[PDB]
């Protein structure tokens, strides 16, 4: 067996993952695995844009780890990667020297390590969008030929969509056969001897932690309390947090308290949305070119554990739009007692699950227009062959060219 390590430095976690696969053959698809994995303390990488040190110091343990979970003979083989992604786009444009000084921090640190460290790279969206697709449909297969002489399957396979909700983008990915109206959303790749044409877009400010502190600042601007949050929950707001992001830009202390209101939330939310204009023949929302959704389609990172907040903790099925939007207006409804009552252990982000809830409705029906009908085909799913979905498998897998384009 072989390995490879990713580290994954997203905007408010670093996580690094280990995948394994047989040396003698690791060109086929669905090969490679998640062999282990490691949660970085503390915040991302982005988090330490005045104290850069701290950044590559972060992932000592993590490495520690990975010492161990690979062999010791095979540490000099074993590639090492780490890709950053939305914190650190933004804290790009607010600041690229700061942004620079976290880069070579990290690398400063893993550089010492003994294994084949290949650089620390930050992910345009397009990148971020695309290697969850193809990690998604490498674990699950879709890449093969499925068949037997002369029974083929007619047509090709079709492959899964992508939604990937970080904390601070939302990315959407999938196989279309839509005449492309933007270059900035065309995608071309060539896996296995075949042609995949497939849009993505990433919505920059549209992640479930800068939804968060959008939807605070305008819940102070309009109301003076918080809609989403439950009635009998309230807090010190820090304007600094609020204020100093660049997702807020255009809008010390404050007391504010939640009132239930499903109503209002949903008013709230659903001003992220800007439906009002399209240069192109189809949007998603803010005048974005996409075509139709179709095929099946995985939603996985923060999706996948917010709806299993709403099946798991509130007992509601979200098999589709509407029971998705009822199982979004019953939380947002509930007093902080009642949130208590059924028992759902220590989330520190309990308050919050109604508006994220609520974000990822809007997002889905009134952003990206699914409906009953497409919305059918989404699954909900962190995991897949007992590993974890998201952009770090691709990444490794086209850095390590170990998927042949024929
Ligand atoms: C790396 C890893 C592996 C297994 C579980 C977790 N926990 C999580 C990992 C992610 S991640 O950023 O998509 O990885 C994540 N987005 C979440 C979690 C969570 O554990 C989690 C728990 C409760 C509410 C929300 C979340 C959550 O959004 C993280
Ligand atoms: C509702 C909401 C809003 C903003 C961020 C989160 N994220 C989280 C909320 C919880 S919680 O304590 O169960 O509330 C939580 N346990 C986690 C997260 C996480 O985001 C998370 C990310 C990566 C690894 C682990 C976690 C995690 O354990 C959840």
């Amino acid at each position: 067996l072989k390995y490879g390590i990713v580290l994954d430095a997203g905007s408010s976690h670093t996580s690094m993952f280990v995948y394994k696969w047989p040396a003698d053959k690791e060109n086929d698809t669905g090969i490679v695995g998640q062999h282990s994995s490691c949660d970085v303390q503390g915040g991302g990488i982005s988090s330490y844009a005045n104290d850069p040190s701290k950044a590559g110091q972060s992932l000592v343990r993590c490495l520690e780890q990975a010492l161990r979970d690979v062999p010791r003979d095979r540490h000099a083989s074993t590639p090492l990667y780490l890709g950053a992604t939305a914190g650190m786009r933004l804290l790009n444009l607010t600041s690229p020297e700061a942004t620079a000084r976290v880069l070579e921090a990290v690398t400063q640190t893993l550089t010492q390590y003994p294994f084949d460290f290949r650089g620390a790279r930050i992910l345009s969206g397009q990148d971020e969008g695309v290697f969850g697709w193809v990690t998604a449909n490498y674990l699950l297969e879709n890449f093969i030929k499925y068949g037997w002489v002369g029974r083929w399957i007619r047509p090709r396979k079709g492959t899964l969509g992508a939604m990937d909700l970080g904390g601070a983008s939302t990315q959407i990915t999938f196989e279309t056969t839509s005449p492309s109206e933007d270059p900035g959303n065309e995608v071309h790749l060539r896996l296995y001897g075949q042609h995949y044409r497939v849009y993505t877009h990433s919505f920059l400010c549209y992640g479930r932690d800068q939804i968060l502190l959008r939807l605070l600042a305008s819940a102070l601007q309009i109301h003076r309390f918080h809609p989403c949050w439950p009635k009998g929950y309230s807090t010190q707001v820090l304007l600094q947090e609020v204020y100093q992001s660049p997702c807020t830009m255009g809008q010390a202390i404050v007391s504010l308290s939640g009132t239930s209101n499903a109503t209002l939330c949903r008013d709230l939310v659903s001003r992220l949305f800007n439906i009002s204009s399209c240069p192109f023949s189809q949007c998603s929302f803010n005048g974005v070119f996409q075509p139709p959704v179709a095929g099946n389609f995985i939603a996985f990172s923060a999706f996948y554990y917010t709806v299993d907040f709403l099946t798991t903790v509130m007992g509601l099925p979200v098999g589709t739009l509407k029971q998705l939007e009822e199982a979004t207006e019953i939380t947002c409804n509930q007093t902080w007692t009642e949130l208590q009552a059924r028992v759902p252990g220590q989330k520190t982000r309990l308050a919050d699950y109604c508006a994220v809830a609520m974000f990822i409705h809007q997002l889905l029906s009134r952003g990206y227009h699914f409906d009953e009908r497409s919305f059918r085909e989404v699954v909900f799913q962190k995991k897949a062959a007992d590993t974890a979905v998201g952009w770090a498998l691709g990444y490794m897998l086209n850095l390590t060219n170990l998927i042949p384009a024929d």
